[PDB]
């Protein structure tokens, strides 16, 4: 994935990203942040109050400082009239509102901060500083970073080379894996945790399994992201696991079946500066 490159013109900043150019000036006081990731990282950086606009319908309940902002909507229910009444001197969104890229500038210009699934530490560095540029804010930033680093390099230290992992997803009682390079990646990339199956093709839901698939490679952790929270299901997957295939693996046998929260591993997707630390710090006291 391109980078974000900027170039300082005094006022503003010229910006490019892997979808577009734009002009963006300096110190905006008005952001509309429809990347959750990104809106952690305005309260990281003491910025709570250059948010004018929040997704209510996905606020999770771990920015509850942000519960007295206005609503855009939700993530691919994206709400253009809440945005447009908000005024906006930036807007700044990832890969779920891609397809409405040329809108969205419309009302305002338009920051792209997806994150790589192949470059997970360049992207998110690279957003989270191209974010921190805006409020000459790089040093907070920069330290920030560092004590991720060394919570990375922590944890890294204490996994045990001989286990390996399972990334799997449920919604509705469907079950759907993800491996290295995939949106869950960092577990297996950054963590360096091993994948009991390198070869899981990479989806964005990720590919139809079975408990009977999870049975066969018997990994030692099985890490589940539940969609149906997000998505407002019935459906649990507290569920959908405990059958007698699942609890005859090293994973449900060594009390090692991990629900991670997906408000930050789903919706998050750890592209924020607090997001990310609490993550990391989740997993290392999943598997020590
Ligand atoms: O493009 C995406 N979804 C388009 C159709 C939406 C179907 N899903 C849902 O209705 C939904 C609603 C809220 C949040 C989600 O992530 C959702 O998938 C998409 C992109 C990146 C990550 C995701 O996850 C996605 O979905
Ligand atoms: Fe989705």
């Amino acid at each position: 994935m391109l980078p974000i490159s900027m170039s300082d013109e005094g006022d503003s900043f010229l910006v490019k990203d892997s979808l577009g150019e734009n002009k963006i000036p300096k110190n905006p006081s008005k952001v509309v942040i429809l990347d959750l990731g990104i809106l952690d990282t305005f309260d990281a950086l003491k910025l709570n109050d250059k948010v004018v606009g929040v997704p209510a319908k996905n606020l999770p309940k771990y920015l509850q400082q942000f519960k007295n902002k206005p609503s855009v909507g939700g993530v691919q229910q994206v709400d253009f009239e809440a945005i447009n009444a908000l005024k906006p001197d930036l807007i700044i969104i990832s890969g779920r509102q891609s397809k409405f890229y040329d809108k969205l500038k419309e009302i305002a210009p338009t920051l792209f901060v997806g994150l790589d699934n192949a470059n997970f530490l360049s992207s998110f560095e690279n957003n989270v500083l191209s974010v921190a540029k805006l409020y000459g804010l790089e040093k907070e930033a920069l330290e920030k970073i560092s004590d991720i680093k060394n919570e990375i390099e922590k944890a890294k230290s204490i996994v045990d080379e001989d286990k390996k992992a399972l990334i799997i997803l449920t919604n509705s009682n469907k079950i759907s894996a993800f491996g290295p390079q995939s949106r869950f990646g960092i577990i297996h990339d950054v963590l360096g945790i091993n994948a009991v199956d390198e070869n899981i093709k990479v989806g964005t839901h990720g590919k139809s399994i079975n408990s009977e698939f999870i049975l066969e490679k018997n990994p030692d952790y099985i890490f589940v992201v539940d969609r149906n929270v997000i998505l407002g299901n019935k459906e649990r997957a507290q569920g959908i696991l405990d059958n007698a295939l699942v609890a005859k693996t090293k994973a449900a046998q060594n009390k090692k079946i991990i629900y991670l929260d997906p408000e930050y591993w789903y919706l998050a997707s750890g592209n924020g500066l607090e997001s990310l630390k609490t993550m990391i710090l989740e997993i290392k006291n999943a598997v020590k």
